[PDB]
């Protein structure tokens, strides 16, 4: 009674980890379920067969297969990250098809695709294999995507003309402003194209699985259904977290120890952790200097993760940290290990989905600073829907003016203020997020139904 | 007989505040200095909510037997909520004074009165002038470039406002302006949809109803521009280039006492020749945001150049330890208001970061000082564009900066400064040639003095 699923995730951090965690989650709930993961090399850069294979504790039911590398797109499409990936992935079609045929057996029960790989549904179709969608984001994002059915092909959401006009999208309860919409929605350079080409097929999958939980978004899932029947079942099976923590870019831990030892010396819940995603979107010098001054004036202790050159900081800043020791800067960080630390009391996040889920898992309040993509949307809903985060910005993006130290300092104080409201809902979101994946929890129930539908 | 036939009188109604007033008085003197029988009466538009009182003027018009000042009933200013566009706020104001202009005129009218000399923003008086058979003369405190844009507005109705979204490679050709002027350099008023574009129109529309247009510029600077204005529209009244009209002494102001005035200049004295950079962004008091201030402060330090920074900002706004450093090494100094011409004339100044107001540019050219352009409001953007792309007498930091622009970072400022102060800069040689030309304009036999002669002859003819 063996069943096999083919997993084709997208290259990255917030797209590969949760993918494997999902593989482990499923195989843990069906001894007879085996999974093949097609490891695809993101244009040259690592993050491939080193992490996807390391986390692979030889898990018997999870196999790894490397697809040969390919000539990335014309480095011209970089104008649009979205349109860049969509093209690179579509170029992997011949190989994808090729590889499936080579391992296809009457035991292959379906393909599990990342949102950016949803175009490959036509390959599975050729082999009579149903395809499932794996969204590393939330249901609100799905809705935004599922809401584009009422669009054209040449247009580009508001035609890049956004200001203060509200949009009504089935899925999110609150009216959604234009400024929280992802960058691709306005990217008339292939950005809107990609989101459209991809969202086109959502309703063509056998089921859509989402890295979220019921207590957090059942209301939207029910609204998506209630609003449309052509939509396949949705499976909330999250959170899907890598509580272990990606080893690299840490071959050893010389610095890994520095960060934790430093946090071990701070008063409980006094530190605010700032970190802005894996990509490492480095803010310009001005923004860095302003965030630095903001931090000093605020008086809060802090662990700031960034990739800015030392000379960029305001004069006196670095000395002041290494002397008064109220703060510290570092490059790549053990985010999960950090958020797990008891000294942490606040998080200035870019609002990537995982960062938000990990933060909720540990009951750490968030001061929002979205940057690229659906981050604004996450930020928007975080502050004005689930009330678990304070807003510094929710419409910020690559192009906005610099955020002044004054604003930052204010947000900082509000976020660390113990009597703020944000601290309340947070502990509740922690309970909920954690009761979601225990036996009897809403996500484990979903896993069973998903595995049942997959192998029935 | 009895010289009665020669006497003549002019009525001066300029716009409020320096930048507009200073040019008006210096023009009154130039004229009165060239016709011992021409008398001028200046209407002091007593702006409600502005310093420049009779204290400023009566300083320059002291001992000028041919010039008298007459105040007007300080009428309640228009609603501060119409200030959504400065331009429109002013036009509305100056127009609420007409009743007083017409009243005052009646009280001092005579048959000697040969004309009305009004400020660009006061062209609405032309009619009051006609109510007395008095022709009106337009005195433009800006340059022929600004005239060229203004006169080009008649090529579009009073509603089809310049596209406030497509200012990129959407170049606009403006008669009078040689270079293919961009749209990002067009004044805000051109894009303001709340009284802005309207004002620039209701005012410009009247430009052609004047006996002549007097510009504070000189022939060696824009004769090509002027020639181009006639070749295009055979209805533009005569243009008289009579500048530079500068107030080289500079009048006092509470914002700068003797001590300060003294320390500033004594300080400059200790500085090496052409080692200091002056930074001044107008009199309008238009101040920068905290973040931008800090960026300028860091940019100045990293650049290693001496400096004199005029600005109003709390000490709690500057980079920590910036002021201590400043007054510790004395490599820079900060003042509130500044004796700008005294400074621009001081041997130590080697560069000027200016918001590009016209008087400032003119003073900077007079003293052969290079400017690093940082336009902000009004027509400053166009002035900076021509300052860089046309006359090549200045360097661009930002030729399109305006209300709502990203903060200009220290790295960019630093690099702009080092270039400004570069001994071997193509502009340096062009600046001294400009300095020379602007000064000959007003020596006997100069284009401007020859020009003021035909003007006075025209007015009193
Ligand atoms: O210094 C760092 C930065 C990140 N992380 C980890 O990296 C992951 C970051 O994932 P996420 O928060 O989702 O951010 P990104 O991958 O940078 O963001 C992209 O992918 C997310 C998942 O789809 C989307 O929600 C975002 O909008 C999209 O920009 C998390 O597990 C973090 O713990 C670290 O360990 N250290
Ligand atoms: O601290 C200071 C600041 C200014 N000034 C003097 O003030 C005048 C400034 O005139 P200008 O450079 O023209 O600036 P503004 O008056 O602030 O600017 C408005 O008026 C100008 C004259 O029309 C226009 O060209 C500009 O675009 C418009 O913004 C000059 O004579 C300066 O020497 C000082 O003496 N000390």
């Amino acid at each position: 009674k063996n069943s096999e699923l083919i997993f084709i995730p997208a290259p990255g951090i917030g797209h590969l980890a949760s993918a494997l965690e999902f593989a482990k989650l499923l195989t843990n709930h069906d001894k007879n379920l085996y999974i093949t993961v097609f490891c695809i090399k993101f244009p040259g850069m690592p993050f491939a067969d080193s992490y996807i294979k390391s986390v692979l504790a030889s898990q018997p039911q999870i196999q790894l297969i490397d697809l040969p590398e390919v000539e990335p797109p014309p480095q011209e499409l970089l104008k649009s990250p979205e349109f860049y990936i969509l093209t690179f992935l579509e170029s992997l079609i011949p190989h994808v098809k090729a590889t499936i045929k080579t391992i296809l057996s009457n035991k292959v029960v379906g393909l599990v695709l990342d949102f950016f790989c949803v175009s490959m549904i036509d390959v599975g179709n050729e082999f009579g294999i149903p395809s499932y969608l794996f969204l590393t984001s939330n249901v609100g994002f799905l809705s935004l995507m599922l809401s584009l059915k009422n669009r054209q092909i040449e247009e580009v959401f508001d035609d890049s003309d956004r200001d203060h006009q509200l949009l009504n999208i089935p899925g999110i309860s609150n009216q959604v402003p234009s400024n929280v919409l992802p960058d691709a929605c306005f990217n008339k350079d292939g950005g809107y194209i990609a989101y459209y080409k991809l969202a086109e097929r959502f309703r063509d999958t056998k089921g859509i699985i989402v890295n979220t939980f019921s207590d957090l978004e059942q209301s939207s899932i029910d609204a998506l259904y209630d609003h449309d029947e052509k939509i396949p079942p949705i499976y909330a099976v999250g959170p899907l977290l890598d509580l272990k923590g990606q080893p690299n870019p840490k071959l050893d831990q010389a610095q890994h120890d520095l960060i934790l030892k430093w946090l071990d010396e701070q008063p409980d819940k006094s530190v605010v952790f700032l970190c802005f995603g894996s990509m490492g979107v480095s803010f310009g010098p001005s923004q860095i200097r302003e965030i630095a001054l903001g931090l000093k004036h605020s008086g809060v202790r802090f662990l700031w993760s960034n990739s800015a050159e030392k000379k960029v900081f305001p004069e006196g800043f670095l000395e002041w940290m290494e002397l008064e020791g109220k703060g510290m800067i570092c490059g790549w960080a053990p985010q999960v290990e950090v958020l797990a630390h008891k000294a942490i009391g606040g998080f200035v996040s870019h609002c990537g989905w995982n960062s938000i889920l990990e933060s909720m898992w540990f009951g750490v309040p968030i001061l929002t600073w979205p940057i690229y993509a659906e981050q604004q949307l996450n930020a928007f809903r975080l502050v004005k829907e689930w009330g678990v985060g304070l807003g510094l910005r929710v419409d910020y993006r690559k192009g906005s003016d610099v955020v002044a130290a004054e604003e930052i300092e204010k947000g900082l104080k509000d976020l660390m203020d113990k009597d703020s409201i944000v601290h309340k809902k947070v502990q509740e979101m922690k309970e909920m997020s954690r009761n979601a994946v225990v036996d009897g929890g809403s996500s484990l129930i979903s896993v069973g139904k998903l595995i049942d539908d997959i192998t029935g």
